[PDB]
DNA sequence: ACGACACGCGAAGCG
DNA sequence: ACGACACGCGAAGCG
């Protein structure tokens, strides 16, 4: 059976994001953070024209403790780094 | 308080897919199609190293029904069309 | 392709 | 930046 297509509606939905090291530090390339990526949720979906978008509402910010690594001649000091997540709580279709 | 992030692992999740007027048909731009989104699942996330990449290990088709106008001198002709979606069913990182 | 339907909402039906 | 830890796995601890 084919059934009938459902729109994806424009609401909140978890993407991955993937955290900058450039955020972390901008002044120093020697360093490795963990994880490369988390869950956040976005606003995504289809508005009924092309004259409106799918936009956030409101917005959370969640900050997250990251694993970092510095290299210092071959050797690693061992930091945490805490990262900014936004997160969006709610959507709507804006023109 | 600042929570450890979580890596987002390598699994299926929703995402927004868009209708292709363009498979509906190639050779003829009189119509309009609706919905012009649907939801499917899919694989994204992080793997360990950039060696390897998320990619799914079994996919579904799945049918649905949606609906065309078909205009003809500035009169609507309804007609349905059958969209075959691909649904991520599993993944898995790969080299 | 130039924002039908007794209306408004969504070859529709309801109130 | 050139794939420590008695090992293997993940200034680690367990078996
Ligand atoms: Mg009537
Ligand atoms: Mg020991
Ligand atoms: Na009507
Ligand atoms: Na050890």
């Amino acid at each position: 059976i084919a059934e009938p297509a459902m729109i994806a509606e424009c609401k909140t939905r978890t993407e991955v994001f993937e955290i900058s090291r450039r955020l972390i530090d901008r002044t120093n390339a020697n360093f490795l953070v963990w994880p490369p990526c988390v869950e956040v949720q976005r606003c995504s979906g289809c508005c009924n024209n092309r004259n409106v978008q799918c936009r956030p509402t409101q917005v959370q910010l969640r900050p997250v403790q990251v694993r970092k690594i510095e290299i210092v001649r071959k050797k690693p000091i061992f930091k945490k780094a805490t990262v900014t997540l936004e997160d969006h709580l709610a959507c709507k279709c804006e023109t």
